[PDB]
This record gives C-alpha cells, structure tokens and sequence, in this order.
C-alpha cells in the first residue's frame, strides 16, 4: 500500500521541479512512484492494482471530475491535487465531498507535503482496515516478548530448528507473530466477546445484514452444531433437509432429537433440487409428526440454501409458511448474499425481523468469500437468550482460537465494503455470466460433441435465473414456480451422455475423465458428478483463469477426438495401473465407463433410490449410542434388509446421504440396496475409478460390508 | 536453507582457485556463502544458525573428527570434504557412517561439484521434511489453478482488494497458496486418513511413542470431546478430575454421562495439587459409586496431567491401580514428553500396553511445542474400534480443515527428530533451570524483598523434582511420596505477601501489578495468580528473552522501592481511571490490594471453598437441557443456597471450576458462596482489578447474579 | 541523538557478520555508527559527545563493569550487550540494575535487534526529556494547520517574503513551528497552570528544592515585581 501515481508531464519548471523534489521526498518515506501517461492510463492502473494508495495530478490540467472517476472505483483512495490558478471559489460542494487534499507548487516544500501524504496514507489504511485485524497488526508491530502460549513465541522456536526454519521461511514471520492467545489482553478474547473481538462482531453484524453475529473457527460444521444445539434440546423434534451436510447428521447423533425430513427433488444428472413448497405446509408437517413416533411439533427447522449446485430458495415464502419458531438456513455456499441486489429475498438474512420467529444463517466465509479455511459466520435475526447461546457457542469453540482465521473473517467482512467490494462482487458475477455465454457460443460453433452449461437457454442480464415448469433445461419434473433460482456464480458444465428426456445416450464421456484431464493440466474442479462438473466463479477467479479453463476444455476435446493413448493423455491414471492402461485409448476408456453406467442404468437407479425414504426405527442418537456400546456387527451389502443401520451411508454419486443412522431398509426401500450394489459393481472395473461409499467398507475379497445393529 | 560454510584459507593456488570457482558456481545456484575463520568459529556458526545447509572444508587441514563434531549437533547436515593427500585407505567405517561427500581440487570442475552440492542440499531438505508438509510444499510449487474452495483461489481475491491486499502482504503468498481443500486429491484427506495425511499420522505415531495418532484442528478441547464421546456412551459413569478443563464440562453438558469427581489438593498460593493416591483406589471409587445415584462402575477416567502449574503424576501407578478400562490423560500442557528422559514414567504414552486397558493422551501441540494455534494430537495405546473412533473423530472435525494447522502439527513432530530436536528440548530444560537458579541467587543476595521461585531448595541437575512430605516448599499438606513431580519448564515466580506457614504477611505485592508492569514493558506472562506468576520456558525461549525478563523484574523492584507514581509506573492502568490513580503511588496501590486480600482472608476462604464438594442434584447434561428449554431464572449471589446451578461457575482466582451445572450449594458448601461474595467485593475497589467469575453476571447496581433452575 | 558506538573487532565470523548486518539495519533506521578502537576510546567518546545514544559491545570481551563506567557518566544511556558464552547465571543484581539490554549473535536477526534498539533510543529520549518540552516537540511533529495567533502560522508568512525568508532560514523551521498560543489546547496554559505546563512547574519544583515553582517569561525583573507586589501591599514597609 505504498504506490503513488503522479499524472502529467507539463513543461513549466515552477511545477516540474517541486514535483521532482516531492518524488524524492516520497521515496525517502518508502513510497513507490509510478507515472501514468494519461488519464485513461491512470484509470486502468487504478483498476488493475489495488496497492495504488494515492494519486497526484495537476489541477490546472485536469478538473475535479477525474477525482469523481477515481472515487467511482475507490471512494477512500486519497487524491492529491496541486493548485496553481484555481482558488477556493473554484470548488463546489460535490467536489468538496471527494477525498481530495490540495497542495501548492513551491521549491523546498516537498518535505512537508510528503509528510502530509504519509499521514493521509496512514489514515486511508486505518479507514479501510477492520478493527480486530488492525489491532492484531499493531500488536505484531509492538514486538513484545511472550512467555505464554502458543510457545513457539512468535516463531523463535521454528527459527531455532532446520526443518522449523524451512517452515518459518514458508509461512513468514508475520503469520507467526500474529499467532497469539488470550494471554495478550490488549486483543481481548473471542470467547468473552471483549475488546476488538467485540467490535469485530458488531462490524460483521452490520456488514452482513444481521442483528447478531458470531465468529466460528471450526467451520460451518461447528456453526451448524452450535445453532442446532441451542435451538433443539434433547427430546425435541426438528425438521431437517434431506439435502443436509453430514454435520447435521453428526449433531443428530450427538443430541437425542427426533428428525422429520424434508424431501427434496432431483434430476437425471443427479443434481439435487429444492424442497417443494408443499413440504413447508403446516398440514404436511402435522401428518409427518403424527406418522413419526415420539415426535411432537418441531421446534427447529434446517434448510440448505443454497444447494451445492447453486439452487436458491425464495426465502420469504419459507419464512412465511414454515410454522416453526426457529428457522436455520445452512448458507455455507452463499456468504456473498447481501452484497448484490440479485440475491434479494433469496437468503435467510434478507429483509427484517419475522414476528415470533428467529432466523439463523450459517455461512462458510472460507468457501465463497476471501477467508482462511475453517472461518465461519453465524448470523442471527430475532430473539435469542444471549447467555444460553453463548454457552452453546463456547461448548464447540476452542479456548485457543487461531487469530489468523478470526482476522481473516473480519478482513472478509471488510473486503465487502464500499465501491471496491461492490465492484468485486459485480465483476465476479459478470465473469461467470460471460463464461456461461462463451460456453454456449462454443457449443454452437462446435461440429460434434461439446461441453454444455446447465442453465436457461437465453441468459442475458445479471440475475438469479428462475426455474420454471415450462422449461426443461433444469430437468426437474413439475417444479413450483417462483420457488428455485439458479445462482450465476456456481457454473455447472455438462458432459455428453444424457439426453433431454433424462435417458442415456448411446455414447457419453463421464465427467470424471475430464476432471482428471484438467487436474493433469493444472485445473482443479470443485466436484465431479457422473456427467457434470462444478466450477466456482468466486471473487478469486480472474480473466486469466477463465481463459485457461476454456483452453483446457478445447484441448481435451481435441485430444479425445484424436483418441490419444491413456498413457500420454492421462499420465497419472496410467501410473495408477500401467498394465491395464498400456494400450487403451481415451475413447475406449470413456465408452467403457459410459457403457457400464448405461447397462447398469445408473441415473434411474439413483433417482429411485433417493426418492424412497428408509424407515426410521430409531433416531441417529440412539443408533450411535448403541454403536458406542459395542452392540454392532458387520454384515454384507445383500443382508442389510431388515437391519438397523449404525452409520450414515453417503455414496458418490450423488454425494448426499442415502441412509441415516437408525434407519432400516425394507422391501419398499430395496432401490437403496440395489443402487449401492450397482455402485460397488461399477467401481471394480477400472483401476482409477473406485467405489466411494462412506459408511461402507471394502474387504480383501472386494465385497462391501456395512455396520448394523445386532 | 541456502547457507554454505567454507572453512578454508590455505595458501596454495591449486586449492584456492578451484574453491573460488566453486564459490561463484554455488552463488549461481542461489547459495549464500559464508567463511568461518576457524573450526570453533564454524561450530559456533552451526550452533547459532539452523539455516546452514552445508560445510566445505579441506581434508588435509582437518581430520574427519570435525565431521563428528558437526554431526553431534546435526547428523543430517551435509559435509563436503576436499581430498588432496588422503585416499580411500584413510577412511574408517566410523567416518563412512558420517554424512560426508568427497570432492577433488581441479580447475573447471566447479559446475559439476556445485550441481552435486545442490542435489545433496535437496536430499537433506527432503530427509528432514515430514511427508505431508513436503507434499503441501510441492503442490504449492506446482502453481495450479483452483475452481474449488477456499474461493480466494490462492490469494487472488485478496490481491484484487485494497484491504485484502494489505492482508495478503501481511500473511504472504505461501500462506494463502497452501490453504486448500480436499478437492486437491493428491494431498489426500484428513477426514479419510488417506494419502500423505495417512503417512503423517503414522509419522506422528512413531515420534510420540503412540500406537495410533490423530490430528485435531480445533484444539485439545475438541480432542478431549472426541476421546470422551468415544469412551463414554450415554448413561455411563466417568471418573473426572475436578481439576478438569472446561472442555470436559462441555462434554458432560453434551452427553448424558454421570460424573464422579476426583479430589485434587491445593496450597495457600492456590496452586492446584495432584490427586492423592487414595482417590485412585478401587474401594474409594466403589464407595463413590454407591453414594452417587444413577452411577455404575465408571467406564472412563480423565486425569489432568500435568497441571497448569506443572505437576506431573507418576503415571505407572495410575495405570496399574485405576481399575478403569479407559484412562485418558489430558496432557495439553506436556506434549514434549517422550522427547526427554526426565519425563519417563510421567506421561500416558510412557511404557507399553496396559493389559485390558486403553490409554489416551490429548496433547496441545500448539501449547508447548512449535505449532499453529488449535493444533492438537490424540495418542492411543491399546485396542480401539477404529471405525467407531473414526466416526467420533469426524463428528467434531470440520470437513474443511486448515491445511496450515495440519502441516504445523506434522512439522512439530518433525522438529523433535534427531540431534537437533534433542538439543532443542535439552536446551529448553537447561535454560529453565539456569533461570530458576539465577532467581534463587538474586533472592539470596537481595537486601529486602525479591521475587521467589516455587521449587525445591537445592535444584541441581535436569530432572522432574519429586514433591516429598518432608519438604514444605510446595505447600501441600500430607502429600503422598513418589507421587507428584515438578516440571522444570513451568517456572512459577512468587511475589511477597504470603508466609512459609500459609498465612499472609503484613505487606505484600499482588502478582497482578507485576503482570501489568511486565505487559507495559513488553513481557507477557502465561497467567497470574493472587501472588504467583507462571512463565513457560518452552523451546521458543532464548537467552535474550530470559535476560530481558530478569532485567524487567529488577526494574520493577527498583521502581516499587522508589514508590513511583501510578501515572508513570503503569500508564495503561492510570489510563483506565485517571481520576482514581491521579496521585496514587505504586506502594499504596499494592498495599491496598494486599490489605483487601488480608482482611477478607482470600487464601483460607478459597481453600475452604474448594475443599467441599457441592451436592450433585443432576448431571450437567440435565441442567443444560433444562436451561435450553427456558426453565432457568436469575437470582442474586446471596440466594443460590438450595438452588441448582444452570451453568458452571469458574472463579478467577484460582481459575478452576468451583460449581458445576447441576450442582446445588448447601450449608455444607456455604464456603463456596462466601468465597464468591468475597471476590465480588474485592473486585469493586480498584478500576483495573475487576471480579472475574465465569457464570456470574454483573448488573448495573454492581451486584452479581447467577442463574439457576426454577 | 542517533549516534551508536559499536565496540569490537573480533576475529570470528559468527559474531562479525551479525554485527555488520546490524550495522546495515541501524543505518536503515537513520543511525550514525561509530567504531571506537578500545574501551578507553569509547569512554572518551562518550565523555566528549552528548549525542551518543547507544553502546554495543561483546559481553565475552568486556565484563559488565564497562557498563558501570558508562553509567557513571550517563546512567540512562542504553547499552547493548551481545551474549555468547555468558548465561543468566553470569549476571548479578548490581549488574541487573544497569540499563543493559542483551542480544544474541545470529544471521538474519538484524532487523529485530535494530527495531529493539530504536525503541530503546525512543525510551531514552523520553526519559531524559521534560514533560512540557516533550509535548511541544510532539505537537510540532503533528504538523497541524493553525488559524490562530501568532499569525505567521508556523513560519508560512516568513516563507512568503524575501526578507522573511532570510529570517526563516536563520532561525529555522522548528523555532517558528513551536511558537504557538493557548489556542492549541493540548499544550495547556501557562497562565492557568494546566496540562503539561502544570507538570512542568511540578518538575521544576522538584529539581530546584522548592515547594512551589513559577515560570516567568519577562526575566527576574518581572519575577521580583511579582514577588514584591504579592508580599507588600500599598502602605506597608
Ligand atoms: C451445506 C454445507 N453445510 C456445511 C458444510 C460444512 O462446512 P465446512 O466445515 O466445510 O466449512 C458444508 C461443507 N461442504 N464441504 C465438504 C468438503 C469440504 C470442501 C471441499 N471443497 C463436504 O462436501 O462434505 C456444506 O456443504
Ligand atoms: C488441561 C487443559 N486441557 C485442554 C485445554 C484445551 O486446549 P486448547 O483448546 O486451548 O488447545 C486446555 C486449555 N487451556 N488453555 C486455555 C487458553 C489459554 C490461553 C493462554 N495461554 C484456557 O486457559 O482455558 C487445558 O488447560
Ligand atoms: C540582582 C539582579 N536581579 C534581577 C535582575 C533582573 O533580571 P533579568 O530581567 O535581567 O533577567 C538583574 C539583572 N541584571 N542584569 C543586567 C545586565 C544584563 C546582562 C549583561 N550581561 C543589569 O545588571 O542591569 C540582577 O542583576
């Protein structure tokens, strides 16, 4: 934050000489001087380099509208205008609102002006920094000696060891000096909500449209556990999205609560759909309560918004129709809502208080914003017991929080403020839309197969595209209108292999092969389905990465059409089993995997298996408790009918839980067993594509076992 | 790790010129060349700089015993010997065991030798690095493009923002690039225990003398909860150290487990003593089970070893005598055991398998070793159900672990390997002992008051000093012999105010004032008691910090004797309340606090309050569940007698839980109430010394309230 | 107050190279480094140059009695001892009374030691400065814009005039920037005996063995008139 831009190269000594003296004086204050050639050059320089901390220009040459253009991108960016002919009568109120400091041309005045510019730079840094992060930076500047934990003592222990010195050099001195504990009392305490930490929370609460905000250092898994534990005492009933993360299952296995599951939809690709509106109706909930033993009217409800693939709910309807006092939205995938108007009414915090209800949002700051991993936010709108919620929060938060993660959470809040943050979010949205349009365009010019994007046909402007019943791009059957919206940030690319009606095509390219190819060429997809790939076009994706992705996809298509050897096209896959892939070509491998999927009819089997709910003999807490007591045995896959499952069965695809602890497979739920057996059979044919079923254990004979209650 | 030391100043061109050529060629490979003046200079240089990666010396001038001296400090540090007169007949087997590579003198041979030295440096780095950290570093060197979480995409989003650019510049590019998720499949999965992660675990298990090892990214709080949840099913009885961390209390509030509390001792200073051997006897436990309602024979037992003040147990006796199938040692404060012989038999992992028992150790790697905060280890010795334990582990571990914390854990394991790690631990122990001896010496030669050190009178050699019933330095009454030992690392300094018999002196200086003075002068103590101050002499403490501490203590004594103004001595304290501290001098403030402590008789009241156990109406789980249901009201301090506490009451001092959730104060436990009232009265007299009682809430009127069940 | 004396010419790399690095890091912080040839040279240099703000020496070569000799001339002058063989057991209470800060020899540790020495230099300057003078210097460092008397506004009016510019160059910028009035409320008021002014009086009273002290800006003529007028009412002898 030490780059100062000086405009103009005028030809009068009485201006150039003071500017050269000021250049020397600023360099004496550790500033880096850059010289844009014109106004447009300066604007581009500001737009591309966030470390530009100041602009110096001649007022005689440029009017104060240049400051308006500068403030359109960064309203806090200090501007220094040198006045020669204009006086105090040449400035208006609107101009006086801009962040301009006025200086004059004079020999020998460079030291004072350089000091003024230094003070202005410090003030700008102070203004844009959030409170807790600024306090942490100041503490690191202090350089105090610690005799407390962590114990590496600001990295000294690492510097005393060779391997530790490598670690120190990799992570740097500042990452070690900022690693502190509550023994440093000037920083306050995360658990006590005191000092800068306290202000941090309020800062966050104002940035994310929340009444109360809590910082979590063990991810949205821990955030979900905290919210669920405060909301649902032992013996209560909770509505749970079936498309819930495994953390909700862990919470259920932790606390004795009775679950009643919302039933979401899906398509042929295996993309999880939204919960139909009827499932939020009071009569449906009452019927499920009556049909569920030891179940009363639910006191908490958890909905996944959005889904992994980017399907957001109209949350106003849910907040109005869900007759539950506590509504929690697992928004791990959408922390950027409230920073763009396209998400209005599509998130838990949207709007104001709900009478007689409390609304929670759990957000993975580290997922779609800029924050270190495990950084999570809990946002509360409504009435809570602050003491009791603080107890539930302390039971899951460590007494030695990582200050880097907490500061990253606060800095993520800070990065969303002002014109710079608005431009960040809007630019990411526009980049994703441009990539989607380019994928469609390339598909049009392509002669033969090419990747498609799972989206509406004619996307034009920046918005969350609604999923209507008339259209068939989304693949959902009889969908509710004004219910589900597609997030433009989450870009799903489709590989060939499925038809418009949901059936399989004669040929197809499993998306896992494309994922491996991208990995070999330095591109990491977020996740891969049977014929879909998810790419996150977050604030961290630039034009370079999008163009590289396009080039890699085109190169894959060219290589596949040429039918190259798997040895050369996928070197890592060949290294997995050189004998099996010695002479195989990419087309033969892709067609073999597609033929396995088609002959076993994976899409229909997966859909049928996930549209029938296994019967709940006991809640997950009871099954886990009897598992901890040793009352469990390992049986084979085919013998699981009539057995109470002890663990969660989470297969890939589709990547969501199919069987919950305390659930039993019957003749009605036999599709679950045959889908699992199909997955086990398919995963044993190609050495680089194994069966991935959490909760199932592969034996030496290749058979798969599950753990069930005796 | 690019510093090469050349020990050579010969006066022959046929050696000098090839060495100069080698210097230029090594500099071309980005090596920093240093020139020690002699053998002793080279040895000191190696001892003081862990970034030295190679030694080049002339074999004619120096025999191979110099390599022996080098390997005494670093057995992997490559040595390059230039042979002129010696041949293959001049090397013995013992010399051949040393890591020495032989070269020859020749013009024009510098490039090949420099390449060989580069390969040797890379081999050295590879040899000392642990596997998972090496994989992380290699992945960062790859520089791939991510379309997955975290979403800052290696820090790109940070570089696109001004405040984010400040954050990026502070933490550095490598910290942000190493932040990844399981979408990068080559690094494996911590949750799945696959790939390099798996190797890391095995590596850790071999370094810490554990059968199995698990890495926790949410601290020893989460590690304790995982161990307890696996070991204690709902409805089971657990033996719990009363000197337990709040995490064990949180686990009891989470799971319906019935606790039976061990009773540790304490001294006049409030230092928590060890649990007497009688509490571990089968008859005592059986009697407690008979008296405790809804209690069976305990299936789990948790012991805090060591204590906060550094008291380790003879763990062999506990393992032999404690008739519990599951014994868990909360060793958050002692992760360096197994790395020094003085701790033999003083930790859970010491020795081998206990027949019919499982032993757990929970270590805060980030507390006394070199690791990032929240890094913890679970060490298991004995038979466990790996699948059930893995489920319990997943229930508390986030699906997006901080890879930096995981790598810091592995690097902490690697830092203990070899002669360098042995020298690190031994140097820390010897530094702590030298500081203790210096404190004793300064006390002996001081005229008047001086800081004391809680230790035996005649500490000479490096060992854990036993606490004998004959000596009275430790202040414990009728202690068992060969039971408790003092860890030399944990240095407790005593300020005047107490007497040798346990009563308080006429005058005294509370340790909080000394703590504030040290904070003002850049020294952070671990924690402060009424008259004691704890300092951690970890591997991160050097001679510089120890001498700085001594200087600061002498400065405090001088300033206090001069009776300076509080305005000048403690500027922050005066800034808290300028009107109250306007004319106060340090002696008056210290004497006022000491007079309050004496008049209220804090030591005797605290001892009595922690000597009587409050009666357990219900276990903490029941109280917390009924608190989550709104069945809790708020009463004042004087009205808690006969009420069931809803939350744990943790007073400071002594910093350990006094009242647990579900416990009720009676006439037998009225000293608890008197002690709490005394603390509330004492904390309202000086604006910088407030009452610190977790679970008690100060109101506007100044009175303190606690909440109980209605 | 930026002259640091470094005292040794040892013949070992593991000490010489860190000292050279510290020399570079101290020059980066605007310090002037001097190299006395021996102990007596250093003592004479300290005696003859009050602008010496620090002494760096090797603890192996010189015991802490050299710090005693230095403190005999200036008890607040910071000394920096580099410890190699001596440990915490080699220092006594009397030595611990001296204003010595201890460092170690290590490559790459120069920036931290330079920052520590800078903080020590600032503390030394603060300790020797009186309160009101310190406040005036700090205010001048703030560089505020005044719309109040004196009216030259920190010397701007002098810089706007040729003869005024000669006057300004002669008297210097700090003299004109420190010439302020009570409109700057943070400096307090001499007439009201408030703020740093009040502290100044107390400071003066302690230094001159007086119960009360008053500052006069019009000489002992005015001081005598004040004392006499308070002491001698009209009509007295
Ligand atoms: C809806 C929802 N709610 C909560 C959480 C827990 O949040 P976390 O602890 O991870 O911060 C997640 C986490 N999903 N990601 C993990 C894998 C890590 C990311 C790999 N690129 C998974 O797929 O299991 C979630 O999807
Ligand atoms: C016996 C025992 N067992 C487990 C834990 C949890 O380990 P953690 O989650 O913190 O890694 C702790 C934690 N003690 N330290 C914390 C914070 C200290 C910060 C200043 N140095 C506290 O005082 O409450 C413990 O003392
Ligand atoms: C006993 C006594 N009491 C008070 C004062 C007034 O003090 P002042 O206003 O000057 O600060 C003076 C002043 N004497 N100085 C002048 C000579 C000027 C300096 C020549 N080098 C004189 O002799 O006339 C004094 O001698």
């Amino acid at each position: 934050m030490n780059i100062i831009a000086i405009l103009n190269h005028m030809g009068v000594y009485f201006k150039e000489e003071p500017i050269r003296e000021l250049h020397k004086a600023l360099e004496a204050l550790d500033f880096q001087i850059v010289y844009p050639n014109d106004r447009e050059d300066l604007l581009k320089l500001i737009d591309n380099n966030a470390r530009l901390c100041g602009v110096i220009f001649d007022w005689d040459t440029y009017n104060l509208d240049l400051c308006e253009e500068i403030s359109a991108m960064n309203e806090h960016l200090p501007v220094y205008a040198f006045a020669n002919t204009h006086s105090t009568l040449d400035v208006s109120l609107n101009d006086l609102r801009l962040n301009v400091e006025f200086f004059e041309y004079a020999l020998g005045a460079a030291q004072d002006i350089a000091q003024k510019i230094r003070q202005s730079t410090d003030a700008y840094i102070d203004e844009i920094l959030p409170p807790l992060t600024k306090a942490l930076f100041n503490y690191v500047k202090e350089g105090k000696y610690t005799f407390c934990t962590p114990g590496h003592m600001g990295g000294t222990a690492f510097q005393k060891s060779p391997v530790g010195s490598i670690f120190y050099d990799f992570f740097g001195a500042n990452a070690m000096k900022s690693d502190i504990s509550i023994s440093v009392g000037e920083l306050g305490s995360l658990l006590d909500h005191s000092g800068p930490h306290k202000e941090a929370e309020e800062y966050i609460a104002r940035t994310f449209n929340a009444e109360r905000s809590y910082m979590v250092t063990n991810g949205t898994s821990t955030a979900n556990k905290i919210v669920g534990m405060y909301s649902a005492p032992a013996g209560s009933t909770v509505l749970i999205d079936r498309n819930c993360h495994k953390s909700l299952t862990h919470l259920m296995m932790m606390s004795d609560i009775t679950p009643i599951y919302f039933r979401p939809t899906r398509n042929a690709y295996g993309i999880l759909g939204g919960i139909p509106k009827s499932e939020f109706q009071h009569d449906t909930i009452a019927e499920r309560v009556a049909q569920t033993p030891n179940a009363t009217w639910p006191v908490h409800a958890v909905v996944t918004n959005s889904t992994y693939d980017g399907l957001l709910y109209n949350t106003d309807y849910i907040k109005e129709a869900l007759d539950v006092k506590s509504i929690h939205f697992d928004s791990a995938w959408v922390p950027y809502t409230n920073f763009s108007p396209i998400y209005k009414g599509l998130c838990g915090m949207s709007g104001g208080r709900v009478e007689g209800k409390v609304i929670y949002e759990t957000q993975s700051t580290h997922k779609l914003l800029a924050a270190f991993s495990q950084a999570s936010m809990i946002h509360v709108k409504g009435d809570i017991n602050e003491e009791t919620f603080n107890e539930a929060y302390m039971m899951h938060t460590s007494t030695s929080p990582h200050y880097g993660i907490v500061a990253s959470t606060e800095t993520a809040a800070a990065m969303m403020k002002g014109n710079a943050g608005k431009r960040l979010i809007n630019g990411s949205i526009e980049r994703a839309i441009r990539f989607r349009k380019e994928i469609k365009r390339l598909n049009s010019e392509s002669e033969g197969w090419f990747f498609d994007v799972w989206q509406p046909e004619g996307i034009d402007e920046a918005k969350c595209w609604p999923l209507d019943s008339k259209d068939n791009w989304h693949g959902f059957k009889d969908i509710d209108n004004d219910h589900m919206y597609l997030d433009p940030i989450k870009v799903t690319l489709l590989t060939p292999g499925m038809q418009k009606d949901g059936s399989m095509a004669d040929t197809g390219i499993p998306a896992s092969i494309v994922s491996k190819y991208l990995d070999e060429h330095g591109i990491i997809v977020e996740k891969t389905g049977p014929y879909n790939m998810l790419f996150l076009f977050s604030i961290g994706i630039d034009k370079t990465k999008a163009l590289s992705l396009l080039r890699a996809l085109t190169d894959f298509k060219r290589s596949y059409d040429l039918n190259l050897r798997v040895k050369n096209m996928l070197p890592s896959l060949y290294r997995e089993d050189p004998e099996f892939y010695e002479n195989m070509r990419i087309q033969e491998l892709a067609q073999g995997i597609h033929a396995l999927i088609q002959h076993h009819n994976l899409p229909d089997l997966m859909y049928r298996a996930f549209e029938v709910l296994p019967t709940m003999v006991m809640n997950p807490h009871a099954a886990f408790q009897m598992e901890l007591r040793g009352q469990t045995e390992e049986v084979y896959l085919e013998e699981m009918i009539g057995k109470v499952n002890a663990n969660m069965i989470l297969p890939y695809p589709p990547g969501v839980p199919l069987v919950m602890p305390g659930e039993m497979l019957t003749e009605e739920s036999r599709p679950v067993l045959e889908f699992l057996q199909m997955l086990c059979e398919i995963g044993a044919h190609y050495p680089g594509f194994e069966t991935d079923i959490h909760g199932a254990y592969r034996q030496a004979d290749g058979r798969y076992t599950v753990k069930v209650i005796k």
